[PDB]
């Protein structure tokens, strides 16, 4: 075990134009912290072109990244967590298909 | 203060193909956990067009997330933190410009 104190007291629209854009979905887990994560939705399953139209030729896709959340343990613990990786969606990026 | 306990122990060729592609960073402190952060940074100015070629027409921007990170508390501290908020680059996309 390697148990440390923390507190939980932090300290003290642009993308729209992309190629690939995204909305932002709240994923909630009131077992975890943060409870919620803003995660991201491509828009559509190809990319915008210079038009303003969807090329299907390409495809928007989820930049997934592992991130930390702090699981509580044992369950329902209001100040006892594990730390734990899991997979979110940060945003979207265009990529031409293999 | 919002003191709880933690244990620490916890229990990319595809973006290759991105019209903004990007390569990784080490971003390394030791008054933070995770001390290792790989960041984003985006390959090219512009972005890859059809013909394989980097297009000056648009741009490759790096996706910015808020990401909270522990700080030691006190400075040194190998079990004690803070919660804090910090800026990372977890990826770019291609915009059209204003
Ligand atoms: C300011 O809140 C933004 C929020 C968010 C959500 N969850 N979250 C997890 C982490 C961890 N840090 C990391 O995972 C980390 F530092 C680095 C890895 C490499 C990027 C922490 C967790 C607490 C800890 F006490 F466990 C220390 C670790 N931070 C965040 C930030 N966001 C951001 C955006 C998302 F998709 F990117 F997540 N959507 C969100 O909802």
């Amino acid at each position: 075990p390697r148990t440390v104190m923390v507190n939980l007291n932090i300290h003290n629209d642009y993308y729209n134009r992309s190629t690939s854009p995204w909305n932002l979905h709240r994923n909630e887990d009131p077992e975890r912290y943060p409870s919620v994560i803003w995660e991201a939705k491509c828009r559509h399953l190809g990319c915008i072109n210079a038009d303003g139209n969807v090329d299907y030729h390409m495809n928007s896709v989820p930049i997934q990244q592992e991130i930390l959340v702090l699981r509580r343990e044992p369950p329902h613990s209001p100040n006892s967590f594990r730390l734990e990786k899991i997979l979110v969606s940060v945003g979207c990026t265009c990529v031409t298909p293999i």
